[PDB]
């Protein structure tokens, strides 16, 4: 149970429109802020939209510290269920760990129409390494800002990362990576060529691992990791809309 109140800007976003739905998943220590411009664009295009707030996110990092990856999965599952009550057709898109959760969801549901992971994380060796090796880490790691090309964007995210939450992320990534072959729905995979957080190599692990018969990669050349708020935002939105229309 969250002990801290939800912060302004971190609210989930819902829009009831047509029978085709899009689930949007934000990232680790992040908030719905990172996916909001996408959610709004898709809503305006006539899609039913669900952008949930991950448990322990958008409140306080102490809440986050208390969560496990199961809680984050449950938050996304709640959004899937909300769409299930309203939509004949469901797409899922997500940034970073949101992309990881997008893959995870496609691995455990048979009726997802398509996925759009954006810089999804499935293998970050430094993380598991540090959780089981190296020296003892502080309880909280200091955030020093978001990986963005555009300097004038401020992402709404925690100023500290609970180290305990890193193990949860590592477990989520490991279990998602192991089950990639269960994914059969069409996939549009975005990857930033320059990325200082997730190795772009992850996109290939995903591309090769999934069983999808229709899969594509779009390499973004004008964005860093937080691409949804970076210069390539218009392309991400446009290509995603084309993807939704192609498969619905």
């Amino acid at each position: 149970s969250e002990q801290y109140p939800v912060l302004s800007g971190a609210e989930p976003f819902y829009a009831e429109n047509g029978p085709v739905g899009v689930l949007l998943v934000h990232g680790f220590t992040g908030t719905p802020h990172s996916m909001r411009p996408l959610a709004e664009a898709y809503a305006k295009a006539g899609y039913t939209v669900c952008l949930p707030r991950l448990k322990g996110h958008g409140t306080h990092y102490e809440d986050m510290e208390r969560t496990t990856f199961h809680d984050w999965v449950a938050s996304v599952e709640e959004g899937y269920g909300w769409l299930k009550q309203r939509c004949q057709t469901i797409f899922v898109t997500g940034l970073s760990m949101g992309g990881t959760l997008t893959l995870y969801l496609a691995e455990h549901h048979p009726d997802i129409c398509g996925i759009v992971p954006i810089n999804a994380a499935v293998d970050i060796p430094a993380i598991a390494a540090g959780m089981t090796g190296g020296g003892e880490l502080p309880r909280y790691l200091d955030s020093i800002g978001s990986d963005l090309k555009n300097p004038d964007v401020k992402e709404l995210a925690y100023e500290k990362t609970p180290t305990a939450s890193l193990l949860q992320l590592a477990r989520l990534m490991a279990q998602t990576k192991a089950k990639l072959d269960r994914i059969v729905c069409p996939a549009l995979i975005f990857v930033s060529d320059e990325n200082h957080v997730v190795p772009p190599g992850n996109a290939d692990i995903i591309f090769q691992g999934i069983s999808s018969t229709e899969k594509e990669i779009v390499r973004l050349r004008n964005s860093y990791h937080v691409a949804t708020l970076d210069y390539d935002q218009p392309m991400i939105i446009e290509r995603s809309l084309e993807f939704f229309a192609k498969h619905a």
